[PDB]
Formats: structure tokens, sequence, C-alpha cells
């Protein structure tokens, strides 16, 4: 069971998300899929240039009718936490595509929305792209501690055995950056929130670090091994309008994103992620994504 | 004099473009550019393989009043051509950045705006990003015949002397592009639409295609001499929303512009721009990039 093919590279330069609802029959997605896919592998063959990927996923309504209520159980609507401080945008489709090459990844795009396009209405379209030293436009730089190498992110990202081997589970969350509010901060203000220094991007221990810095937050276990999940962000917008982080997590389990989100926003502890002094998320969703053998023959 | 870094790079992979007016004292402008060029040289030396540069353009009236009366005589408000075939969005700052790297034009578009936020209220910012094999989004290649190597770019862009000298003449204006109408076209069709064959790139014979053809509108003669401009237009926007052109000229006089506009949108000949049929412009306006020198001197 072959994983697609957008989840497991590292350090791609450029991404596009897009996000749509089912307009009409959501059985037409089984034909749009293969259609895309074929499109795909073309691209992958035409620009090795490019180390493309891609990865088609879909929300729990739109899953369970495509797979008849078999599998991912762990599936569900994305619902807001933290009592409406994560808000929730649960859509049925979710297209990622990744690459070394903005230009590659239009025409993938496009490729998408002609395989797609009379099957559904899309609802977002974010143009993702890495900055300079790979950091979040806070100045923070973003994935160190992200799985490394092909083993270990396909132990925390791809489904092992059952059903669904080969399929993962797709978080995506768009954050809006107040950078003014960020530059009011001291420089050690901001390093107690993130719990890494700002430049030399060193972790602070957990003791020296508040409870609410986002490292605390998020580093948590079960069986005293920490719930890990492959990340693949990256910053968008425009200098003088909305910019950010998109957000976006691949996990073998919804569990170990989920615990983050609850963690985060105040359910678990009552305390919410210092972050928020500066950002906010204005989007949500859950996704399935199946396997690419699954997704060739719905 | 010194030119603006960001008229002559050729090749460029990606711009950043912002147009704004003037919000307060039009003077704050004078310390506005001092610091941004300041801001400029730094990340040309932090990315010396980068082949960064950038320009600021000023619009008539802001012009006049930053010098004075003194100089750019030719320099006048955008208006309608064509009976409102080209509209007209005049405003009155221009900053274009362009680089290898979309990454290091976000950075140096930051500079701009923490230079000039105060000062001004942004209209418009565009990302643009060169496409496979240099082509337009209508599947052409464009920049083909563009001036090419520092001499003749100088010749063509860069102001030669007198009081202006080291400056130069810019026009941007934004296309939204219809490819299903495009489409729709067979390709023959789209080939005497442009006056170049499409896959090839290869030119046609002046007398074997329509007087309507893009490159007839364009390829004008002033007593026996081509009226050539530097472009340096990018594709633009998102695959399931608005995309085209952001069309974008740099000339020493603004005679060679104005001219070619008057031929693309009926105004000379009454013949307008076979284009038409699947894409137009909805912004327009004209500028003034003074040399570096003025630009610090301000
Ligand atoms: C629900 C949203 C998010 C989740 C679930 C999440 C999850 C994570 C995880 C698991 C780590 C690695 C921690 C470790 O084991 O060391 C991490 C690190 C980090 N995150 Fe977040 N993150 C989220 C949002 C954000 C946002 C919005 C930003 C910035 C604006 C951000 C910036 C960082 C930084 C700078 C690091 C440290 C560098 C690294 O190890 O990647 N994160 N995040
Ligand atoms: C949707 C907007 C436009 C598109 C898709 C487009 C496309 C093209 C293409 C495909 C070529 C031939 C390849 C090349 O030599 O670059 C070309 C040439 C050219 N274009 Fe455009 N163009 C657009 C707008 C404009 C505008 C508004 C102007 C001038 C005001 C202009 C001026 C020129 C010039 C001067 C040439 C060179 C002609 C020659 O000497 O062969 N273009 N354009």
């Amino acid at each position: 069971s072959q994983v697609q093919s957008g989840i497991l590279p590292e350090h791609c330069r450029a991404a596009i998300w897009i996000e749509a609802n089912v307009k009409g029959d959501v059985n037409a997605l089984r034909e749009c899929s293969k259609v895309f896919a074929d499109k795909l592998a073309g691209f992958e063959a035409q620009f090795p240039d490019a180390h493309l990927g891609a990865v088609v996923a879909f929300g729990h309504d739109t899953w369970r009718a495509l797979s008849g209520g078999v599998g991912a159980e762990e599936l569900k609507d994305f619902t807001p936490y933290g009592k409406g401080l994560a808000p929730a945008t649960q859509y049925d489709v979710l297209i990622h595509i990744l690459s070394l090459r903005h230009d590659v990844n239009f025409s993938v795009a496009q490729a998408a929305m002609a395989a797609f396009g009379d099957a559904v209405e899309v609802k977002e379209e974010i143009h993702g792209f890495r900055w300079v030293e790979e950091r979040d436009l806070s100045g923070f730089v973003d994935g160190t501690e992200n799985p490394a190498g092909e083993e270990t992110r396909r132990e925390v990202a791809v489904i092992k055995d059952g059903v669904d081997a080969g399929g993962s589970y797709v978080f995506v969350q768009r954050w809006e950056h107040n950078l003014k509010q960020l530059n009011r901060m001291s420089v050690h203000d901001q390093e107690m929130m993130i719990g890494r220094t700002k430049v030399a991007n060193e972790e602070i221990d957990g003791d020296e670090r508040p409870e609410t810095s986002h490292l605390t937050r998020v580093d948590l276990k079960e069986n005293g091994k920490g719930l890990k999940i492959v990340r693949q962000s990256l910053p968008y917008g425009t200098a003088s309008g909305t910019h950010g982080l998109y957000f976006c997590a691949y996990c073998a389990r919804l569990y170990n994103i989920e615990q983050q989100l609850l963690s985060m926003f105040g359910d678990t502890d009552g305390k919410r992620d210092a972050m928020l002094r500066f950002t906010k998320p204005v989007t949500g969703g859950y996704y399935f994504a199946p396997s690419l053998d699954k997704l060739l023959a719905l």
C-alpha cells in the first residue's frame, strides 16, 4: 500500500493548499481523484528537478461516503477548541501540493482545478513559501524538531497496517500574525513565549520556560513517549496585508494532533499557548488522506 | 548618477509590487525613502547571489512635490485608454522588488513596509512568479524579444543625461486572464492573436498575421527606429481565483510606452489588441523612478 507522494518529502520551498466543498454528487470525487493522480504522476516524471509531491484528503462526511463507512475511525469534523479560540472551517476536500518549485506547483494546482472543478467549490487557496533560514515570519526557526528522514517520518505519519495502511490524518489551520504586537515584546519575552532562543534557536529547558510556552504546550507524552507529528507548515501572505503561518500536520493518529490542540487552547489544563499574545487561528479542519492505492481505486 | 538596482537585472524568478497613496505629509517620504534604500543596500550585501534589486517610483503629483517641479516633464497621471478599455488607478508610490528568491523579496517588502508604513496607505500588493519555461499563463513564452544585456537595457530604460540622469519611467498594469475563453480558441487562432507560434515560440511574419495581433500592436517605429521598452512582467494569482500577468515596463521615455498603449487599445488606428479576447487590464499607473542618488538625496 503506497503512501501519497506529498507526505514524506522534507524541506519544500513552496506549497499550495486548496480547501473545497462538494457541489453535487460526492461520488464524482472518485473519478476526479483518479484523473488528478494521473496528472500528478506525469508532472513528477516531467520535473524530477522539483521533488514534487501532493496529497488529496477528505473530511469526515465525504470520506465516510467514499469509503462506505469502513476505516478511518478516528476521523471526525474539526470542531472549535478553547470555546471558540480555535475556530472550525471543516471542508470536504483538501489538496496539498508541495515541491521545490512554485512554478511547477502552480501547474499542478491548475491540473487539480481541471480534475475537480466540476465536483467542488473552492473555499480557500493558500500559497505557502519557505522564508529565510526556514523561519516563521515571527523570526523564529520553524521545523527543527520535526521528524527527520523517511524511516522516522513514516513511523510518525503513515498508518502502518490495517485497512488504512499507507494513509494519514491531516490537520490544517491558517494563522494570522500580528507582527506589531510581537515586536512590542522584548526578545526575552518572545523567547519565553516559544521555548527556544530566537536567533540561536536553542531550546530553553522545561524548567526555565513558563508552562504556557509553546514547546511546553505541545511536548506531550503517552506511556512516556512523545506524541510526534509531521509538520509541513509554511509562511504565507503579503507584507502589507494578512500574513502568518499556514499550519499543516500529518500523523498516523488523529490523537496526537488533537491532544496538542486541547493543550494549546486551554481545554486540557486551563492554560493557553503564549503565542496567542500575537497570532490567532482563523481556519481549521481535519482530513483523512488515503494511501495512493486507495485513492486510485475509489 | 546611479540607477536604482531593480531596473536592469534579467530573468528574475519572483517579484513584489506595492502601490500606495500618501496618507499624511508627502515630505515624510523623503526620510522613508532614505531609510528603505539603506535597508535595501543591506539585503543586497547579505544576499549577493540573489540578484536582488528594488525600485521606488512616484506618481505625478507626489513627484512634483518632492522635486519642486524640477525635471520629469513627461511624467503625468495615468488616464484611461481606449474609451475605458484600459482603466486608470494612479497612485502616489510604487515599490517594485525582484530577485531570484521570493523569500528574500518578502524580507525586502517587509522592510519597505516598516519604512513607508506610517506615511502611506497600501492600495495593492502583488507577488509575481516566473512560470514554467518563462511562459505567460496563456502558454506563450513572454520576454523573448526583451532587451538583453546591461548595455542595451540601459540604452532603453535608463535616462542618459540631463537633470533626470539615472532615472526611468515606469508603467504597471495588472491583467486578469480568462483562460476558459483562451482555451476555446484553436492554437492557430491563438498564434494569430499573439503573433508568435505557441509551443515553438517562433515569430510569425508581419504580413502573415492580423494587424490586431499583439506583436503588430506593440512593435512600433518612429523615424525608422524601434520603440523599445524593458519589460519586467510576471504571472500572478491563484489557480482557482484571479490570475494573469502583472505587466511592468521601464523606459527612458514615457513616449514609447504610451504609444504602445494608444495602439493596443484602439486609440491610434481604431484597431484593438486581439489579446482582449481573453484578458483585460484592471489597473494602471505611471511613475517616475529617480536615480538612486536622488532617492537618498530627497
Ligand atoms: C495547532 C497549532 C500547532 C501545533 C499542533 C504545533 C506543534 C508543534 C510541535 C509538535 C513542535 C515540536 C516541539 C518539540 O518537540 O520540540 C513545534 C515547534 C515549534 N512551533 Fe509549533 N505548532 C503549532 C503552531 C505553531 C505556530 C502558529 C507557530 C509560529 C507562529 C509555531 C512555531 C513553532 C516553533 C518556532 C517551533 C520550534 C522549532 C521546531 O521544533 O519546529 N507553531 N510545534
Ligand atoms: C495580458 C497582457 C500581455 C501579455 C500576455 C503579453 C505577452 C507578450 C508576448 C507573448 C510577447 C512575445 C514574446 C516576447 O518577445 O516577449 C510579447 C511581446 C511584447 N510585448 Fe506584450 N503582453 C502583454 C501586455 C503588453 C503591454 C500592455 C505592452 C506595452 C504597453 C506590451 C509590450 C510588448 C512588447 C514591446 C513586446 C516586444 C515585441 C517585439 O519587439 O517583438 N505587452 N508580449
